[PDB]
């Protein structure tokens, strides 16, 4: 009936980090209708993600669907990619970086601009002293992201990095911070896991800190409703894994793109008490 495609989708996802199960419904929701086999693998070691994009150029897959965050390490296989012939995309992080790559399209959120927005946000809160937790280094995407608030959030800025593997260690080092400094008044984490973590850093150190959050998991909806986390940033992963796929199929089957030569917006969205109520069964089945 239609013909069969074979994509390889290749992530930086860190086993056991939840966010990219979303990532993987929406990918699996296009490969079901798009009749593709949707081969999924991943590394945090972006030396090693490199060697997984070399795995399926030498297997002869349809299509490479890409994630970026450290792009010295990643670029040169991506671009022996596409000298090899195998059309990419770029999803999820590296949006500066995908065009150089030779990467046809990018899908995800502008994370500087969503830092702006944050930075602008908490600043307008009323709140005059962020910390900002990443939860890995030397990640383009967490890094743009606490860059973008440190431009626009007018009082004081901290980075604190956690070890985003190890949840327990996150908790304690969150809570020490706090305690070390009560002037800080907002904690904004850079995916839901992490957010969780936080909110009980905060009971632990007996902090006044909010905690603001990209990123939903089951949990966010009920936080945002019960004050518990300010606002969720929505990056839409389930959009960004599907449409790496579905574009694949487009361009394949009929040469098309999306964009224009920039990036395929997924977000940002702010999502707070006023708006949470359309998301939260979503959120709370895992699809977004
Ligand atoms: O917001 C998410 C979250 O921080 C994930 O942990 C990370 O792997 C993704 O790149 C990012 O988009």
């Amino acid at each position: 009936n239609t013909p069969h495609l074979t994509i390889a989708m290749i992530t930086h996802q860190q086993p056991g980090d939840t966010f990219w199960d979303i990532i993987r419904k929406g990918a699996l929701a296009a490969a079901a209708k798009d009749n593709v086999t949707l081969k999924y693998s991943n590394d945090p070691d972006s030396t090693k993600e490199a060697v997984l994009i070399q795995d399926a150029v030498n297997a002869k897959v349809d299509g490479i669907a890409v994630t970026i965050p450290d792009p010295p390490a990643l670029i040169p296989a991506i671009k022996q990619a596409v000298a090899a012939g195998i059309p990419v995309v770029a999803f999820n992080a590296g949006i500066d970086q995908w065009k150089e790559s030779g990467a046809l399209m990018y899908f995800g959120q502008d994370e500087t601009v969503a830092g702006q927005a944050a930075g602008a946000r908490a600043t307008s809160e009323g709140f005059k002293h962020v910390l900002c937790v990443l939860q890995a280094q030397g990640q383009v995407q967490l890094e743009s992201r606490c860059n973008g608030v440190q431009q626009t959030f007018k009082g004081q800025y901290t980075k604190l990095y956690v070890n985003g593997a190890d949840q327990p260690s996150v908790r304690t080092t969150i809570a020490a911070k706090l305690k070390q400094d009560p002037s800080i008044d907002l904690v904004i984490t850079l995916g839901a896991p992490i957010a969780q973590l936080a909110i009980q850093a905060v009971k632990d150190a007996g902090s006044n800190a909010k905690i603001a959050t990209f990123d939903f998991n089951t949990q966010v909806p009920a936080e945002i409703e019960n004050g518990q986390l300010q606002w969720a940033i929505d990056q839409q992963p389930y959009v960004e894994g599907y449409e790496a796929v579905d574009s694949l199929w487009l361009y394949i089957t009929n040469g098309d793109t999306i964009g224009g030569g920039e990036a395929v917006k997924t977000g940002p969205f702010f999502v707070d008490k006023s708006n949470v109520a359309a998301v939260a069964k979503f959120a709370e089945r895992g699809t977004r």
